[PDB]
DNA sequence: CGGCCTACG
DNA sequence: CGTAG
DNA sequence: GCCG
């Protein structure tokens, strides 16, 4: 077993659901206690059980595997025991954690925001719905549509999607393409938001286009909300349903084709995959990867990539399809 | 022990 | 501060 | 919380 992520194949089903769930709990509260590192070696040990061609039954199956020490080691093990582990079951309990998860799903809140109208005495939407002035515009949106929000998007909610972006697109920029990202990309048949990645084969006739693209769909009356030389835009769609509608989130990436192959790999995820692809090509190969590129600081260049194929062969790791980067 | 991804709005 | 994967 |  590998240390990262980035190094195996990670199955979007795996064999392990209840045990990478119970440590992804214990990530999930880390987080709201802005503990990074303790986050981060929850969702590896969660992620390493994801990657493991079996069921765990055993504790001594552990040994070895990386991001496994004496906590996560323990969780399992009761887990395997009792079918419960105490101290995440403490968790699902708190009021913290419960609201702490209700804020931070809003679209425009985070950790920071949710921690300090928890410590405020703040517990339920309605607290926020009766206050309203302290609220951002991104907030206001957020839990007017924090019901639609809540409910899954599906596999034909992104085709229908897919289509009317193209449109736009269409007239915004002839030649221009659309690409489905994010976590269909991956294989996921439900998700909270639907992710696309917009280019052009000709490099620079993508600039100013994602301006164009928001004022047309803005005009065809589909945008509930948005923020507004931008290249990323978080909005809120209205998506036709049987006698009515839904608000669904969607964003939309722009990216010279140059950067294409780096654009597409970060939006395709999962997050785990690429802050772990991102370490990885950092201290072991010295290389520094984001959306835009990968930079050699020796010799202060930047390796051209005309796929994602090109991209695992520069950092010399096996390619892995999407449907085998959900860590 | 230090590090933990790296950006844009 | 928020957002993204 | 774990690794390297
Ligand atoms: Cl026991
Ligand atoms: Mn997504
Ligand atoms: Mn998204
Ligand atoms: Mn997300
Ligand atoms: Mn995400
Ligand atoms: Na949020
Ligand atoms: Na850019």
């Amino acid at each position: 077993m590998p240390a990262y992520a980035c190094q195996r194949p990670t199955p979007l089903t795996h064999h392990n659901t209840g045990l990478s769930e119970a440590l992804e709990i214990l990530a999930e509260a880390a987080g709201f206690e802005g503990s990074e590192g303790r986050l981060l070696t929850f969702c590896r040990a969660a992620s390493v059980l994801k990657a493991l061609p079996s069921p765990v039954t055993t504790l001594s199956q552990l040994q070895g595997l990386p991001h496994f020490g004496e906590h996560s080691s323990r969780v399992v093990q009761e887990l395997l025991e009792h079918g419960v582990c105490e101290e995440v079951e403490r968790v699902r309990r708190s009021e913290r954690y419960q609201t702490m998860k209700l804020f931070t799903q809003i679209f425009g809140v985070g950790v920071k925001t949710a921690d300090r109208w928890y410590r405020e005495g703040l517990r339920t939407l309605d607290d926020l719905r009766e206050q309203p002035q302290k609220l951002t515009q991104q907030q206001k949106a957020g839990l007017q549509h924090h019901q639609d929000l809540s409910t899954p998007v599906l596999r034909s909610d992104v085709d229908a999607l897919q289509q009317v972006v193209e449109e736009a697109v269409g007239q915004a920029l002839p030649g221009a393409t659309v690409t489905l990202t994010g976590g269909f990309r991956r294989g996921k048949l439900q998700g909270h938001d639907v992710d696309f990645l917009i280019t052009h084969p000709k490099e620079g006739q993508e600039a100013g286009l994602l301006p164009r693209v928001m004022c047309r769909l803005q005009d065809q009356g589909l945008i509930l909300y948005h923020q507004h030389a931008f290249e990323r835009s978080f909005c809120i769609f209205r998506l036709p349903q049987p006698g009515s509608w839904k608000a669904v989130r969607v964003d939309l990436v722009v990216a010279p084709v140059s950067q294409f192959p780096f654009a597409l790999l970060g939006w395709t995820g999962s997050k785990l995959f690429q802050r772990e692809l991102r370490r990885f090509s950092r201290k072991e190969k010295g290389l520094w990867l984001n959306s835009h590129g990968l930079f050699d600081p020796e010799q202060k260049t930047f390796f051209q990539a005309a796929s994602e194929e090109d991209i695992f062969r520069h950092l010399g790791l096996e390619y892995l399809p999407p449907e085998q980067r959900n860590a």
